[PDB]
């Protein structure tokens, strides 16, 4: 289907954040699908939540308040969810379709304080250019 | 380095079209550049036109008159620019970024009536989703 192509861009494009961002522990797509966030692809280790109940995890949080979230010690953050026992930076950048909030880039770090100013803008932008190939996935 | 990522994805979306559809022998994304389609992305033999005068060429056609071009015998065809001795149809599928063309999907294929209205509805609900991408290429005038 067109989903297909459409994961396979988000496939290659989690690959290329991997692999030129060596701190990217974790690099994942997670779509807004009748109101939860699911997994539609990723790089990385299996995550222990592929989906994500609106309310938990920074995951949430990004899209709530359509805002980047860019924690660089999840230890000292209540609204942290762990899918890995070892990261401590997360970052959370929405991915917009026309305004509106329709999915996020999430991105793991094992490294304390991992992203900086411009991981944020790059995530950011990208999420801009992927932000039609994420909308084939989503559902009000 | 977002064109070097930009590139990334318009490779693989070479790819992936060129994988699932055997009948396309080749795939290439042409940008406007000022004023001229130059090749930022292709699968397939390299192409001696990797940069196209604006006029010549199918590939001009479907940017110039803004709508899909679908030629089923090229040799009947005479805006054809040939890039490949033994391509019988060759599609192009233009690129619109905020309505306005700044490329095209250019899809050559040996077969003779190669694309039908699937590979024209398919084409183009793929152009715009990579209209975003293609424009980090794009320059005017």
């Amino acid at each position: 289907d067109l989903k297909e192509f459409a994961r396979s861009q988000m496939q290659a494009a989690c690959q290329y954040l991997k692999e030129k961002n060596p701190k990217y522990d974790w690099v994942g797509f997670y779509v807004l699908e009748h109101g939860k966030l699911k997994l539609e692809a990723f790089v990385g280790e299996k995550t222990d939540h592929v989906e994500i109940n609106l309310g938990d995890g920074l995951c949430s949080l990004a899209v709530l308040k359509n805002d980047i979230v860019n924690e660089y010690d999840v230890k000292s953050n209540p609204k942290y969810l762990a899918c890995f026992p070892s990261t401590q930076s997360e970052i959370v950048v929405p991915v917009r379709y026309q305004g509106e909030p329709i999915g996020e880039i999430d991105i793991d770090s094992d490294k304390k304080a991992a992203f900086s100013k411009e991981d944020e803008a790059m995530l950011s932008s990208i999420a801009d250019l992927m932000a039609p190939l994420v909308h084939e996935f989503f559902v009000k």
